[PDB]
């Protein structure tokens, strides 16, 4: 392959087969999307008019009243909290994140206090919020959520993620009901979610997505929800949002990435994966098969099982040599203890499949057995 | 002209003749720079290796030990303060911006407390800093700077800007001497500055630039300085810097924009401006002449003076109709009270000069006199 | 200001000050608004004397104007300021002196200071 730009700077060529991981650059933007960004970058625009129009265009995909584009989902969380605390008041916006003497408590489940590389507490604290944790890490009841609300509460936060505790937690419906009964905004963190309308439709006031993670967009994120609260988010441009800046180029890039996602994307069919699966199985000690997501639909992956006796290496040794090689090959390390590594083709580009098989055989030949 | 992407979204075509203004998108990235960004966006990379290499490449232009790329200059200020307060300690990084019980005072001149669309206080406060203002708005002595230092002081901040009070303030040398005498880091805000080496060479520990403003780069900024303090800046990726994210694409874009700036750029010569100046003077009531910067070198601009009696409109009426027209034309509004507006050709692209002259005549014809 | 018992509340930045910033600084602890006319002050980007008069009269608070070097005796009183301060030596080549001029109700409160802090500022 012709060397990528990172190879030209002295870095390794990376093959992504794990997923949208922040340690590898999150996502690969489509070339059609980068064209729209470059044309936007090479021209001036009235930013105030761009903010409204991009919010209007993004809202067409989410079904909310208005939308606001941010630099990332973490910035969306900080802005959404600041919106709930300041109500858009220009004086309070300049004070953030020193919310002294204001209603600044953000109520969330303890099971949702998650670390995605950085603690979700940091994003909330940047917006001026003070975290109030509800329930235990394994169980949370509704009366615990209702008792946590008092005159200092500024917002409720619901976090949707596989990082969160999956059982024993309250439903999104419980948060909506408690929030509207106390006349408080409900904020939803759906950073990796691809469902654009489901979280807004549930009655949440502000929902936060990450444009890079889910929709393979240039570095971006957006808040979508009620126009009154989105307006309070926009007011943060004179405050904390000035440090979380996204330019006109990536604002446009997100919009075209949403349209590129809405038009549809041709996912890799199972028929295409089988030739790659057969080649890996030919290697001594490696057995490869195509597997749909055991708990998910419309996702095909190549599961590879390693026999230490035949190959001479365990699955941990294979995965490490895949990354450590001259071409950094990142596979899924979930079931590595069980002797299995898997390949997610969604982040794999054309031809990259063949290179992974070549490295697998080279690792086998270097066993020398 | 073929409609730009913003025109396709329903927005006005903008002609920039004022300068790098945040209300118009700051800057126009060079097409060669956008190519490097698109290739970077369409590929994965080990971010940890990219952070070091980009810091090394940026440091070649500034002469500092190391460098760190940020989303904007405001993010660089927040990170630099957090670096001075946390010293890179992972526990303190997670606490920001709640720097309770730490040395968190940032000492700066009151004459440097400026508003660039957002108060510089907001960026400092996001990093955990508490502002300590030195001197008055018109005068600041050295003993005032030395008396402000105590065991709670975390850093000294020097702000370079035309927004700052120009006379009566302390020199950069005074800040360096006081900072090193108390063993405290000196932070310099040089967001719009094009001098990459002068501020680092003066002995400042961390200097902050804006990649978009000065070097016509995609949305970016960087901190450059001593490796020990830059290391404390990098440590903020697990804390407040997670919300001020810049992706791999604009990280590369800044590096290629610095090389595109270092190779040199062909500035518009005075000979090229004269045809445009002559056409404007042909209009009744308008007198146009080329003028070098009265206080600056190597900057040519087209100063246009309006005669209300002849034209029928004052300079304020002309400037407003330039912006309000179907093509938004932004001129310099500094001496508009004196009956003069000027045209800065640095942000004007090829052919855009001719369109401005056409609108000027249309405004004159619509006088109907 | 501190000799008179005041605690300073600063509005805006050194280069820019908006009206909503001026109005937000007013609260139940506010005792007066102060406008300073001088070449020492920042010229561009600051609020006009009219903005201070309107905000002061909207909160029933006294507006104080420092016009020490000003030779305009009537212009600052005419704008509606409650107390305007001049320096007799600076502008009118007088022996060491100064004066406060303004509304009779507030000048009376100034005269009342002769039993207090004004005993140390004797003319
Ligand atoms: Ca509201
Ligand atoms: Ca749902
Ligand atoms: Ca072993
Ligand atoms: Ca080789
Ligand atoms: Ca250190
Ligand atoms: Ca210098
Ligand atoms: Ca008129
Ligand atoms: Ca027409
Ligand atoms: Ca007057």
């Amino acid at each position: 392959m012709t060397p990528n730009i990172y190879q030209q700077l002295g870095l390794k060529k990376v093959i992504n087969a794990c997923g949208k991981m922040t340690i590898l650059g999150v996502s690969s933007v489509a070339p059609e999307v980068m064209q729209a960004t470059a044309r936007a970058a090479s021209a001036f625009v009235e930013i105030d008019a761009l903010v409204e129009k991009t919010g209007e265009l993004v809202s067409r995909y989410t079904g909310a009243e208005d939308s606001y584009i941010t630099s990332c989902a973490s910035a969306g969380i900080a802005i959404a909290v600041a919106a709930a605390i300041t109500h858009g008041d220009r004086a309070r916006v300049a004070l953030m994140p020193d919310s002294s003497g204001m209603a600044n408590e953000v109520v969330m489940l303890r099971g949702h206090n998650v670390d995605y590389g950085a603690p979700v507490t940091s994003a909330i604290r940047l917006g001026g919020g003070r975290i109030v944790e509800v329930g235990s890490s394994n169980l949370a009841t509704r009366w615990q959520l209702e008792s946590a609300i008092n005159e200092k509460t500024a917002a409720l936060l619901y976090v949707k993620s596989h990082h969160c505790v999956q059982k024993g937690m309250l439903s999104i419906d419980d948060f909506v009901q408690v929030a509207q009964a106390n006349h408080l905004p409900l904020i939803v963190d759906a950073a990796a979610e691809e469902d654009l309308r489901g979280w807004v439709a549930s009655g949440a006031d502000m929902v936060i997505y990450s444009g890079a993670k889910a929709f393979n967009a240039p570095t971006s994120g957006f808040i979508t929800g009620r126009k009154t609260w989105i307006a309070a988010c926009k007011a943060q441009h004179q405050g904390i949002a000035r440090a979380m800046k996204i330019g006109k180029e990536n604002m446009v890039g997100l919009v075209y990435a949403l349209e590129n996602y809405h038009q549809g994307q041709t996912t890799v069919t199972a028929a295409q994966l089988q030739p790659v699966a057969e080649a890996i199985s030919a290697i001594h000690g490696l057995y490869a098969d195509i597997e749909q997501d055991e708990a998910g639909r419309a996702i095909w992956r190549i599961r590879v099982r390693v026999n230490a006796s035949e190959l001479g290496l365990n699955a941990q040794d294979v995965e490490a040599q895949l990354r450590g090689g001259e071409i950094a090959i990142y596979a899924r390390k979930y079931q590595l203890h069980q002797g299995v590594f898997s390949l997610d083709p969604r982040t794999v580009a054309e031809g990259e499949m063949a290179l992974i098989v070549a490295r697998l055989r080279e690792i086998a030949e270097h066993a020398a057995d």
